[PDB]
């Protein structure tokens, strides 16, 4: 029976540490430096009230849903409030409890993406309302279907720390929300904190301290420096000079890019997704909103590149037995176009229930 | 002869540093922000200096006095600037001197709960004077008394990282010192901060990354987020809406509330202590000071209700053989009172010193 | 052959992080309390620019030229993007990849240190040459000689965490070019942020989680409060009162000095060298830019004492088999000349290639 390691039980809940970092209060930060004064200290209290509501019902009923046995779609109900999870229980090679937090941990960053974002425009009980329905019908199903073996895992999709899960779900869940900068110094604050808070996401998404997470450490690096510098130029040449939200958007880019990427592709992919990411994201904002165009473009953009830099000719660590680049793309892109989707419509469902209860915007 | 665990060795020192972080900056911008602007910078000054009092104070007489064998209240000066510590000397399963890092970082941050919150009303020689007395005459034999084998622990009472040792201890220090906000968005930074920090804390306090880390982990999640929920219900339902501040206070309450049960509840019991923890924390304060009264209340809650939950019958790791609830309860009852009186009666003696000597009241 | 231990690997990776936290946003902030608030914008975009053009330039070929086998001064281009590495090779006891990471992230904060505190006064574009040049010239080769297995380490010079390759270097790469405080609470975070991860700067220099990361540790802890009491005594001795910046230059001074000699010395060596490093610190700003004093000061202050407190007799872990505390000193001394100079030489070279291209002065 397998046994929990102790480097790996250590390294994990370190990491666990660094991804809560990132809402708390990495992501409100960012937020809290590009929306209106006025509206900031009713942003950090949503941003805070929901982050607390995601805990408890990732206790509840949340983690048990989306990682417990059940179809392609869907946990089960066996793990309520964690019971029948023995504390010495283990999973991979750590306890079972630290891959609660760790897993806890990304749905709540996923939903501070979002609930920062609104939260200018949005009703409090409107957002919480929100936040239920999106949860439970959309994060805990796209979560099962990628890492708990459901639909996309089950096809051999790639996504190692959540380009679909966390980048793209969000993108959608907002950008429905949006359709239905005062400190500076603020916003690259939160930008910094979200970046050393990556690492715990990036690295930690290995579930061990070996050289996958080493792998994803170094790209997280890489992919980051590359994207700064890729937005920055573009900046030079467009507006003729850089400016400190640029420098600050192109890092965020290049995280979300290489966040599907950065435990399959080699240093020199890292690069090339970084400076590709940077870019793209620079044309999308070009096409606090704008945070879901970075999101969007640059979740999608890493999510591709996936299939392209984990062949071992590019460098990377190599495509599953019997399949070919060509095959990978094709599943990257229906794990894009399924998540897309399926955010896009339990978002809708979510705004409408609360807009048909409380009402959603702010009174 | 015990040997040392690189992978609890690592654990330990990350730990520590996160602890560290809780007083270097999270509780000095807690205050700062809650403070009067005129003075923020005296307060940081304070906090800051009397930090590097304490971390000087623990290693030449602190640790041996509170960790080295002597009695029920006191160890012993065989361990003075560490000497006779082999720098190979294993505590439990890390090296001795890491032991002495993380302790030393408990130490610092009580001082730092006193120190932030009185820094506004006290002359700068008076509180370094206060400081020296109560660290060495309440601080240290508590530790002792609680972690250090003497009184407390002798008779079996349950603490996991410092319901007594810290919470109790300086809000009583705090509440002696009163009897004798500019920046919410800096508050927030703060609590977020001491949150982070408090992983490093509660789970650093099992001394190894195994399963009771990853309990305390999992614990702290949950109990923090039941507060801020529990907290901001009492303030939607007694005032009509929540606050930021009611957020943050409410975070810190199921923080506290959760120190010294973590590593013997069940998540069960984490979910209640932090609602309980939260509405206990609100009614506190509707009856800087008030922080006395939330690390106060909760902290006596929780010291209460862990002599509960840690029941196996209701989750907990289970009580030790031959102790019942009922026992249990009246040890986690006297602990308390122990600590009130003990910190209550030093703190009036280093007061008292300082005002006969150099004036309390700033000049 | 040597196999990977995932303790090392997951502190490592850590106190990369912890490294990395230390420019992005450490320094950044420091920085931005310090300088006039009409420049913070333009500065925090230049730390974060070239940051991204270290990391860049390392995994191009600044790793390879550092840590690869050469001469006495430089490696080889044998790791170009980190070609010839497999993901599995172990440098020491840790995946090269980390060793990559966490020697990065020193490279990244040396720069930081110098351009934070000349932005204010350089144009964007002459930066970037000079961060090339400087860089390529003078952080690789220094770190060569001294880590690499170059001539500093071949004469046995001892320099645990940088005081050379980072302070010295960095000190007179600054005074170079200045030859050629708005807000508080903002450099006080900065300072914290600093001090926080140090910790991996310091402890993460040992390689692996052991006795000597722990006592790296202790003595980071000891130095720090050792030296905010040395120029904050002195602050009050002088100008009759302390001050929060007094503090904040006090806790630097202490971390800078005590960064050679951390793994080497004991706690007491640890005591002494903090509060010598305070007052030192203290007379030198006393004799942004200022910045340059503590680092050089300080440096060249721990760089000696590392000479005096590695002595046995003295609580240190002991100098090399046949070496004599006279003969360390000179060692010590010839370092500390050769960074000086080569330092020097590099950057006046960076800053006259920058100013012939595009002019230094901001347009």
């Amino acid at each position: 029976p397998a046994v929990a390691d102790k480097a790996d039980n250590a390294f994990m809940m370190i990491c666990t540490a660094l991804v809560l970092f990132m809402t708390i209060p990495g992501i409100a930060l960012f937020y809290g430096g590009l929306i209106r004064g006025k509206n900031v200290l009713s942003m950090l209290t949503q941003v805070t009230v929901t982050f607390a509501l995601v805990c408890i019902l990732w206790v509840v009923y949340g983690y048990s849903l989306a990682f417990g046995e059940g179809n392609n779609f869907f946990g089960n109900i066996n793990w309520l409030m964690l019971k029948n999870i023995e504390l010495t229980a283990v999973m991979g090679s750590i306890y079972q409890y630290i891959h609660v937090a760790f897993q806890g941990s990304f749905a709540c960053i996923t939903v501070g993406l979002i609930v920062g974002a609104l939260a200018e425009r949005i009703r409090f009980s409107a957002v919480l309302i929100f936040v239920v329905v999106w949860l439970t019908l959309s994060y805990i199903p796209i979560a099962h279907m990628v890492w708990g073996g459901g639909l996309l895992a089950s096809h051999g999709a790639l996504d190692f720390a959540g380009g679909t899960v966390v980048h793209i779900n969000a993108a959608i869940a907002g950008l429905v929300g949006a359709y239905l900068p005062h400190n500076l110094p603020m916003v690259f604050t939160g930008t910094a904190i979200l970046y050393i808070g990556w690492f715990g996401f990036n690295a930690g998404s290995a579930g061990t301290a070996n050289e996958i997470a080493a792998l994803a450490f170094v790209n997280t690096v890489v992919a980051t420096a590359a994207a700064i510098l890729g937005w920055i130029f573009g900046e030079w040449a467009l507006r003729g000079k850089p400016s400190l939200l640029g420098a600050c958007s192109g890092a965020i880019a290049g995280l979300v890019g290489v966040t599907p990427a950065c435990g399959y592709i080699g240093v020199g992919g890292a690069l090339i997704i970084g400076v590709v990411a940077g870019l793209a994201g620079l044309w999308g904002v070009t096409m606090p909103c704008d945070v879901f165009g970075v999101h969007g473009v640059c979740g999608i953009v890493g999510c591709i590149m996936t299939g392209i830099f984990a062949a071992s000719s590019l460098g990377g660590v190599g495509f599953a037995e019997g399949v070919t680049m060509g095959h990978q793309l094709l599943v990257q892109l229906e794990s894009i176009a399924i998540t897309i989707v399926w955010s896009g419509v339990v978002a809708f469902i979510g705004y409408k229930l609360a807009d048909l209860t409380v009402g959603l915007r702010v009174p």
